[PDB]
């Protein structure tokens, strides 16, 4: 019933962070200590300033969170008693192959070995292991303990035990996990990200909107209903049901389709206009971006409130 | 400075509620009776409502809001001391048409006549006319109230100072205009959401995933962050500013465009299948989607007095 972190980086600790408030024990394992060091501290840290805010996940105190985790040098030992264990060393396909491999000779056939990859694909990570039908990609979304998304990413081999449990346990610890069938390059956050960014480049390189102007096409328009309802069941809501709506709309959206354009090459003259806009308002500098990060982060964090309380 | 409501139907009166809460005088005008007295118990109602939920906007009391708006029957007379007219009579060019040609005839050069046209373009609503250079779409989004989205979009000869005056006007009454510099089909927030609802269909379609968990991966994940922020300021944050991002992703965002699948008929099996998903969370009755709806605007109310917060 424990949890194990390999890798106490920024995702780990998230991790970390939400595992203890399902009541999980929760053992660390990195290969560099300051990185253990500093993940216990960071956590205690964010843990209370979370309790002071009214933002702890679930009925635990922190204290009995912070109580709950703890860390482990020996990996062998690390995976003793341990039903899931969640991958967050970089995103390097060499790598992770490497840590699922050493995974892969010292697990039994109950644990999952979940990836939290932001891209690679299953087939590439853990093709060739005994306990593939074991293995899954449980993607996050930055910052995990505001945005619930995960999603599930199976190899072709992974069992449906392995996705069932995991979608379960995701559900436990307050994520939201979604079933991505079948691998795909870029899964479908990013593959839905890349489609609007995509026609948003080609609308500012056009001349239609500022880059500025844009955005908030989006921040004060289409991405307020967004965080409450997806596209498909906004569709379903702005007319008398899916059917009403396609047979009203299907042939203006067909229309605006045909008109788009060629994919970006994401450079340069239209970079430059984009990147100068984004600059103006917030400069491209380590002090400016993270204080922009700290802003969008607390707006998250009352906007996962929210939707809770909705 | 006056401002006077064309066709007091269901957007003309969020309308009325925005200008009176900016303190302007607000006329209504409607062909048929029964719509101005709907309108007036409909806005007397939502008032209330609004004032005892705290969720009014501007400074003013709900009493001195109301007493505001009235209605005019003769249109000649109701322009009378006007700055700005907004029309909100059905989606239909003809009758659009009409009704900027009846106005064309009787004001004056000061002015602004504004569309609230879902989709025609301005060369197609106000070529033609007398006063074409005081003629401009100003475009809300459903629900007005809650949304402040205002797409600005301009005729060919419409000249600067009517953009700037409704820009500063849309700010003075709390909504967010942006500037649409070029008309185009779909404007900017319809060709973002047809770009979104184009890959989402095609992911459904390939059984990539289901609809429900499709609409969970925007609702619970990449729809939180853009209730706050635009698509290009969101690269410019995810990496150290946006030309880090392209530097780091362009890659694979051209690999992942270049993988995009044909513009989607929108019909036979797939949209059975999304129909089925939508209708198993929402059934497509009016009774069911009515409540979904008030959800949904209750969403969006509350999350409009977050933003403002942040
Ligand atoms: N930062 C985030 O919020 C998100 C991260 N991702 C993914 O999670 C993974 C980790 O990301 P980050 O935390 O941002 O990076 P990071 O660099 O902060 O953390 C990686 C951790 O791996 C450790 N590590 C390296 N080699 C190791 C080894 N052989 N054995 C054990 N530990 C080892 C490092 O010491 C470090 O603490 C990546 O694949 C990333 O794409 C997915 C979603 C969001
Ligand atoms: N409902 C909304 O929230 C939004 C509406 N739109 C656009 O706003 C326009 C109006 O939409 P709705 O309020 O939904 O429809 P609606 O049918 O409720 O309102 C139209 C009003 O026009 C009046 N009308 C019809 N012919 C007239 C004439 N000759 N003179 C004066 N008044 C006349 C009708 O009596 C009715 O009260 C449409 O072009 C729509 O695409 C734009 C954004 C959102």
């Amino acid at each position: 019933g424990d949890v194990l972190i390999v890798g106490s980086g920024l995702v780990g600790r998230s991790w970390a962070m939400l595992f203890a408030s399902g009541g999980f024990r929760v053992k660390l394992y990195d290969i560099e200590p300051r990185q253990i060091t500093g993940a216990l501290e960071n956590i205690r840290k964010e843990m209370k300033s979370l309790q002071q805010s009214g933002s702890l996940k679930g009925s635990l105190s922190a204290e009995e969170q912070l109580s709950l985790i703890s860390s482990c040098t020996n990996l062998a030992e690390a995976v003793e008693g341990v039903v899931h264990i969640q991958e967050c060393v970089p995103e390097n396909l060499d790598l992770k192959r490497k840590i699922f491999a050493q995974l892969d000779s010292i697990v039994d056939d109950r644990v999952v070995l979940s990836s939290s990859s932001s891209c690679l694909l299953p087939s590439k990570l853990f093709t060739g292991l005994a306990h593939v039908k074991q293995c899954i990609v449980a993607h996050p979304v930055n910052p995990p303990y505001y945005i619930p998304l995960v999603e599930l990413v199976p190899h072709p081999e992974t069992s449906p035990a392995t996705v069932d449990r995991t979608h379960a346990l995701m559900r436990k610890i307050g994520q939201s996990p979604v079933r991505v069938l079948k691998e795909i390059d870029g899964f479908v956050l990013n593959r839905l990200q890349y489609a609007i960014i995509s026609e948003a480049w080609r609308l500012v390189e056009e001349g239609i909107v500022s880059p500025s102007d844009l955005d908030l096409v989006m921040s004060d328009g289409l991405g307020m209903r967004y965080a409450f309802i997806g596209p498909l069941e906004t569709m379903h809501l702005n007319a008398e049901g899916m059917l009403s709506y396609c047979d009203r709309y299907s042939e203006g959206m067909k229309r605006v389709l045909k008109s788009f354009g060629s994919i970006p090459e994401f450079s340069g003259a239209t970079v430059e206009k984009v990147n100068q806009a984004m600059c103006k308002k917030v400069p491209a500098d380590p002090e400016h971006l993270a204080a922009r990060r700290e802003w969008r982060d607390e707006c998250l964090k009352r906007l996962a409130k929210l939707k809770r309380q909705m």
